[PDB]
Formats: structure tokens, C-alpha cells, sequence
């Protein structure tokens, strides 16, 4: 069925899902950094991350645009999964930091 929104908001919360169920997460990157969300750890959970310039210029240096995760209830049972705000090619102490558990039926 259809996917819902998740943000900020939900960050280290617990959402309860039926087994196939999908949800998108919707969260703003920063060029500054050059950073991207990419889920780094999942308890047996698909992840697939896809960036959608909203209303930006995908591929021009200065613009924004905000990075999809795509997540799916593979197995029943709650899975903590661990998205990270960094780049491959540059760490950060600062890196942000965003928890979603998804509780599968």
C-alpha cells in the first residue's frame, strides 16, 4: 500500500508496520557538507536511499535537494535502524544521527 512520510519528528521512535509494508523518509541534506543520509546498520531491513532535489538543480554545485530512504518490513519483529547524515569520502564527529525502530507484523 502506500508509503508514509517520515521526518524529524520520529527520530528514536518506534513505528508499528505490517510485513511488506513500506515507508519513505524525507530529510533535507546540506551542500556545505556534501554530506548524504545513508542508513549505515539495519536488523535485517531493506534500505535503499535516493536523492530527490526538491525543487533544486540536481547536479548544480550550491543547490540542495533532500535524500529518500526507502524502508520495508522483510521480517516480523522490531528492527532499530541507524540513519547517518555523512559522506563516504569526508567523516565527521558531527554527523547527525537518526533512529527509527520498525516494528514489524
Amino acid at each position: 500500500g502506500p508509503h508514509m512520510s517520515l521526518t524529524e519528528d520520529n527520530n528514536n521512535t518506534t513505528i508499528t508496520i505490517a510485513k511488506g509494508e513500506n515507508k519513505e523518509i524525507i530529510l533535507h541534506g546540506n551542500p556545505t557538507t556534501g554530506y548524504s543520509w545513508v542508513v549505515d546498520s539495519s536488523e535485517g531491513l531493506s534500505n535503499t536511499v535516493e536523492y530527490v532535489a526538491d525543487q533544486h538543480a540536481p547536479g548544480i554545485s550550491g543547490s540542495g535537494g533532500k535524500y529518500h530512504i526507502k524502508i520495508t518490513g522483510t521480517q516480523t519483529g522490531e528492527g532499530k535502524i541507524v540513519l547517518v547524515y555523512r559522506r563516504p569520502w569526508a567523516p565527521n564527529a558531527n554527523d547527525r544521527t537518526f533512529t527509527l525502530k520498525v516494528n514489524v507484523q
